[PDB]
């Protein structure tokens, strides 16, 4: 059986109003599933995380629109049913299982309140829950998976904002929302080693897809987004980081370091928030004192814990902005996979990563015992024809 879904949902399961729920995005309800602690999946594609992008009608280089993709309940169930493969694969991972629990323990922080001395939930960092009696209890998430808005293939990360908080970038974080598809993918290239095998199209493994989602999905988790802002002369600082590798150290060790310190600085500005604290709204103010110290890795001492180890908060925020990166990720799938962020995608392929005989939680599409194993054939659109079909703009 499983490990990190924790049971197998299917589409047509009974609301239970715990893990199979309807809910509201803080409008009108959709089934939601939550596969693991804080982490929902909504199997719907994204017409609420925007006010504004309400529709799916076409109006980028590459795009892909279709109205009518995740409509029936059979795309539905396939739809979580891929997320959660997915999910289960990026666990199956020492890298993956470690950035999971970073992302499950990076609760959003308790910054609501006008009031100095009171700790307070933010709205936007729950979720409404319909529970069977027909009523409606907010319950705190951290990560939700919902299908895309009207561009199929626009994969991002978004989270409700605050009126004066960067909630993503001053150390509080927010609740995270990852517009994703396990029902797409996009093709890249690279000619192998065999010099050079011309132009072919190999297809990016949708694990890594999402794994770079929960990337950023952790860094806003931790408010430690870098600012959109920050670029190269153009590309984004928080994109570079969190694809890695050659590409990483195109963001300066200046601001690297600076980018560090002001976050130190914020952790330091929470750490007080809390000992300053006094009051809590709606669990115990010590056990929510303690979900934060467990998250921020504070320390102890018996007037009020108060300090921030340094030298611990170095191993976190390293963990979180230079190890959780798109590259590592590559080494350990043991895939093809675009060599920089740089790259555009050429192509849009329709699988299906749900059959264990199309992909797999330990390989992806380069299945053991087969052609797929040698020289990524299984990624390779012209040799695996059978798990790709090409699409255009
Ligand atoms: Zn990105």
């Amino acid at each position: 059986h499983m490990q990190f879904v924790n049971k197998q949902f299917n589409y047509k399961d009974p609301v239970n109003g715990v893990d199979i729920a309807y809910i509201k995005i803080p409008m009108q309800p959709v089934k939601a599933f939550k596969i693991h602690n804080k982490i929902w999946v909504i199997p719907e594609r994204d017409t609420f995380t925007n006010p504004e992008e309400g529709d799916l009608n076409p109006p980028v280089p590459v795009s892909y629109y279709d109205s009518t993709y995740l409509s029936t309940d059979n795309e539905k169930d396939n739809y979580l049913k891929g997320v959660t493969k997915l999910f289960e694969r990026i666990y199956s991972t020492d890298l993956g299982r470690m950035l999971l629990t970073s992302i499950v323990r990076g609760i959003p922080f308790w910054g609501g309140s006008t009031i100095d001395t009171e700790l307070k939930v933010i709205d936007t960092n729950c979720i409404n829950v319909i529970q069977p009696d027909g009523s409606y209890r907010s319950e705190e998430l951290n990560l939700v998976i919902i299908g895309p808005s009207a561009d199929i293939i626009q994969f991002e990360c978004k989270s409700f904002g605050h009126e004066v908080l960067n909630l993503t970038r001053n150390g509080y974080g927010s609740t995270q929302y990852i517009r994703f598809s396990p029902d797409f993918t996009f093709g890249f290239e690279e000619s192998l080693e065999n010099p050079l095998l011309g132009a072919g199209k190999f297809a990016t493994d949708p694990a890594v897809t999402l794994a770079h989602e929960l990337i950023h999905a952790g860094h806003r988790l931790y408010g430690i987004a870098i600012n959109p802002n920050r670029v190269f002369k153009e590309v984004s600082f928080e994109e570079l980081r969190t694809f890695g590798g050659h590409d990483a150290k195109f963001i300066d060790s200046l601001q690297e370091n600076e980018f560090r310190l002001y976050y130190y600085n914020k952790f330091k500005d929470i750490a007080s928030t809390l000992n300053k604290a006094k009051s809590i709204v709606g669990a115990s103010l010590q056990y929510m004192k303690n979900v934060f110290k467990e998250k921020y890795l504070l320390s102890e001492d018996t007037s009020g814990k108060f300090s921030v180890d340094k030298l611990k908060f170095d191993k976190l925020y390293k963990m979180l902005t230079e190890i959780y990166t798109e590259d590592n990720f590559v080494k350990f799938f043991k895939v093809l996979n675009r060599k920089t962020y740089l790259n555009f995608d050429k192509a849009v392929f329709k699988i299906n990563i749900v059959p264990k005989v199309n992909y797999t939680i330990y390989d992806g599409f380069n299945l053991r015992n087969t052609n797929l194993a040698a020289n990524f054939n299984g990624q390779n659109t012209e040799i695996n024809n059978m798990n790709f079909t090409k699409l255009k703009n």
